């Protein structure tokens, strides 16, 4: 039994809710919140900008030190950093950005990172300003992630489209 409330169950392990992932992180304080990161961990906009702003820029400060030590992530890769005031940990996951021409097949590799964590609060990878089709992202998520994932979809209209079109 966990504390996520008001989710619709899609499969054995994937749940979805029309919610602001920032507000959901602040209320649940999950072990893991997933960030929709880029390889430089520059949290300027979209989910990443919203999460970083909610940490008063502490996420960005920590991220800049991480990059200075380790260099950029790979598209499809991830790193675990602090969750600050939002979660125990933040899993920064880099989905391909279609608006940069990155290979959409890397989306499955990106979701595989979720399997290293028993339970996660997460957005749909490569959705929003990353330019992929959220319905495709949801399909890859369900077909790749085996651990328990609570997806927060900010847009109500998209949310109902995702629910109404789900197989
Ligand atoms: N307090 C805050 O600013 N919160 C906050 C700000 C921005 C985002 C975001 O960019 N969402 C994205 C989006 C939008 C419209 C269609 C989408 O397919 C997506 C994917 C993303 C998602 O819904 O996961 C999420 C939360």
């Amino acid at each position: 039994v966990n504390s996520f409330s008001g989710y619709l169950k899609l499969t054995d392990n994937v749940y979805i809710k029309n919610a602001d992932i920032v507000e959901e992180a602040k209320k649940v304080k999950p072990t893991v919140v997933v960030n929709a990161a880029n390889v430089y961990l520059k949290h300027g906009g979209g989910v990443a900008g919203a999460l970083n702003k909610a940490t008063n820029n502490a996420m960005q400060v920590e991220s800049d030190d991480y990059i200075a030590t380790n260099g950029p992530l790979k598209v499809g890769g991830s790193c675990v950093l602090s969750g600050h005031n939002l979660a125990k940990h933040c899993l920064h996951v880099v989905g391909p950005n279609v608006n940069k021409g990155e290979d959409i097949q890397l989306l499955k590799s990106a979701y595989e990172n979720f399997n290293q964590h028993e339970v996660l609060l997460a957005p749909l990878l490569s959705a929003g300003i990353f330019g992929a089709d959220p319905i495709h992202s949801l399909r890859v998520c369900v077909d790749t992630v085996r651990t328990n994932v609570y997806l927060a979809v900010f847009d109500k209209n998209l949310y109902d489209k995702l629910v109404s079109s789900f197989l």
